[PDB]
């Protein structure tokens, strides 16, 4: 029993983190097989970051200008190609600790673990969500760029995020491992403002199921509702619309708890309309939206 | 920028997790050098757990009755001794992945990472605190016993917790690695009720410093207070008393922020007396007490 914001074990990813240095800029890289992945803005001075022409900047760089260090051993760079907003540095040694892996572009509302790194060294690990406005609310200081987000499926690591940017508003933007930014963000130091940070409604409902399962039940009401009724209320509170797909995904939690999904929606509606009145749910005073229904099934069943 | 509930990288600890089976009971063990540490209630049937005489139960057990599996390779048990509420199983092989380590008995209010395991396999990692009533609010299902709490100091892992018990109230009790329970708890299935779960006041203040540092400032008031005045208010709200030691520990955050510790106390006093009025601080609607001042210095400085 008990319900925690829980990251995946980071060890498989620790074993992939390296330091990448280009001139004066040092940041993190991901060593998988004989390729090191890192943000292409490694080739930028902070001055460059105002109006960087990455192709032009790259002409001046050789393989020997990219210093790649895995612990205290240097990796030889034998090639590099810019793929979108990532550099792929080919090195002459395959990472002996390469786990089984995929690159997956996640959808907004999807959760993942971040291993925050500095100089190719892990500082810590925490569970995030891709917000509906394609930002993440990370913890990232200077040197954290190249820090990655991942999921683990038994022994396969699916890398979904590489950290690139902090917006002037202190939220974070980055890419998939093909170097495509999530949302409208670019690796430029400029006015980029995130859209509305909506609540991930399906994740809130899953978390309400996790609460009931762990004994926090005070918020269960006598009411039900409909998707359309629920959604009129959701929208007014900057919650994402709930779809039949969302209802289908919550099915198992519904079955296990014997609480219909629309009944729970109607519990959630009253919480929105009436607030918590100083009460808490799994030790939170607001409605948590960074657990997916899969996260809730996983942690309430003990998947390893 | 940004502030996250952040666990240590779990990889050094992943490499120590094994499965221990005695008859029908399977749970987790910690393999360091040629010793595997696990909860002594591995020798108990759920029936035993009502009124277990561990010495008597142990007479009937041989080295060959303790099945120790590290991945899919069995470890030979060549000896075992009961030390308090832990079994130490001597095995003929030293764990090749043994990191630098200590056993440290932590104080209440101290934070640590848990690597939740099932059958010697890590499921996830999360940051806890030892509550002032010596419970932790964990996430632990059947088979999680032997899951450990730790801190990392660069490359040294200080193991502080081994998980043993869930109280009837769904909070967790366990031991240091010498097998001494934190607080008044025993490995018996009975009426054990935790005391008052007080708020770790020094941790709240550190978190208020982390907020200011990350730009959340709305709660900064024009007032100051004194330790005695603050404490009259603290006590009424089931906050731990604040001591000069606590003030001394907050010194660096005070220096960095230029907010005197007693000024921040007086901000915290108004928060207690006036609530949040529907506002949030680092995306929380209550006052977080599971970051130590050291945690706040660490994450705001990027220690690896
Ligand atoms: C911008 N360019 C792109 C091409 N390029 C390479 O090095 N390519 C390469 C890739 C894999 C192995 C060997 C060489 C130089 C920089
Ligand atoms: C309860 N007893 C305690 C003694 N004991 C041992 O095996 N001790 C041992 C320790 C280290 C190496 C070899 C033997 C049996 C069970």
């Amino acid at each position: 029993s008990g319900f925690r914001k829980m990251a995946f074990p980071s060890g498989k990813v620790e074993g992939c983190m390296v330091q990448v240095t280009c001139g004066t800029t040092t940041l993190n890289g991901l060593w998988l097989d004989d390729v090191v992945y890192c943000p292409r803005h490694v080739i930028c001075t902070s001055e460059d970051m105002l109006n960087p022409n990455y192709e032009d900047l790259l002409i001046r760089k050789s393989n020997h200008n990219f210093l790649v260090q895995a612990g205290n051993v240097q990796l030889r760079v034998i090639g590099h190609s810019m793929q979108n907003c990532v550099l792929k540095l080919k090195v002459d040694t395959a990472n002996p600790k390469t786990p089984k892996y995929k690159f997956v572009r996640i959808q907004p509302g999807q959760t993942f673990s971040v291993l925050a790194c500095y100089n190719g060294s892990p500082s810590g690990v925490y569970q995030c969500a891709m917000r509906p406005n394609f930002t993440i609310k990370g913890s990232f200081l200077n040197g954290s760029c190249g820090s990655v987000g991942f999921n683990i499926d038994y022994d396969c690591v699916s890398f979904c995020y590489m950290h690139h940017m902090e917006l002037p508003t202190g939220v974070h933007a980055g890419t998939d491992l093909e170097g495509n930014f999530y949302g409208p963000f670019v690796d430029r130091q400029t006015a980029q403002a995130a859209g509305t940070d909506t609540t991930i409604t399906v994740n809130v409902l899953a978390w309400l199921y996790a609460a009931v399962i762990n004994g926090d039940r005070w918020f269960l009401n006598r009411f039900t509702t409909t998707l359309n009724d629920f959604n009129l209320v959701a929208m007014k509170y900057n919650y994402e619309p709930l779809t039949q797909d969302h209802v289908d995904i919550l099915g198992p939690l519904s079955a296990q708890t014997g609480i219909a999904v629309l009944d729970m929606c109607a519990s959630l509606k009253e919480l929105l309309q009436n607030g918590m009145n100083g009460r808490t749910i799994l030790g939170s005073a607001l409605l948590e939206d960074e657990f997916t229904p899969f996260d809730v099934v996983r942690q309430c069943s003990g998947v390893t």
